[PDB]
């Protein structure tokens, strides 16, 4: 399956089943510098999942690694922000990536195999 440009709508379905998952809600608009006056003393590089399916759809993402790279800064972010371990929005953090790390396996192999087979001779 050497379809080189297969994982652009692959990734729009799973943005579209984590927007579904209710752990998503906190990370579907970039956070409020209101109610967390000190996120940006923290955060060098706020990532939100809106943010990440507007690059997409304008065509702002050239391979699904520079995507995932934006979906794990979500994580990185969420983890040194949280001011405990057993924290809410933390901890809902953590099934999100993990929910997602199941889904984008597949759509990173089969990406690079095809790459490797337009490369092969
Ligand atoms: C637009 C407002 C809105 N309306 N519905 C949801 N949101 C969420 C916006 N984002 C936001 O405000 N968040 C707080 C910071 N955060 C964290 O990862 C944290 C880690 C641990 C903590 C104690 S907070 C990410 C979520």
């Amino acid at each position: 399956s050497y379809d080189i440009q297969a994982w652009k709508k692959q990734c729009e379905e799973l943005l579209n089943l984590i927007f579904q998952c209710e752990d998503s809600e906190p990370f579907r608009q970039p956070v409020d510098l209101l109610e967390y006056p000190d996120y940006r003393d923290i955060i060098d590089t706020p990532m939100d999942f809106a943010t990440v399916r507007e690059t997409l759809e304008a065509g702002n993402y050239e391979s699904p690694m520079e995507l995932c790279k934006d979906v794990r800064l979500i994580f990185s972010n969420s983890k040194a922000y949280t001011p405990s371990k057993r924290s809410r929005i933390y901890s809902m953090s953590l099934r999100l990536s993990a929910f997602f790390e199941e889904h984008i396996s597949s759509v990173l192999s089969d990406y690079k195999s095809a790459l490797r087979f337009h490369k092969r001779n």
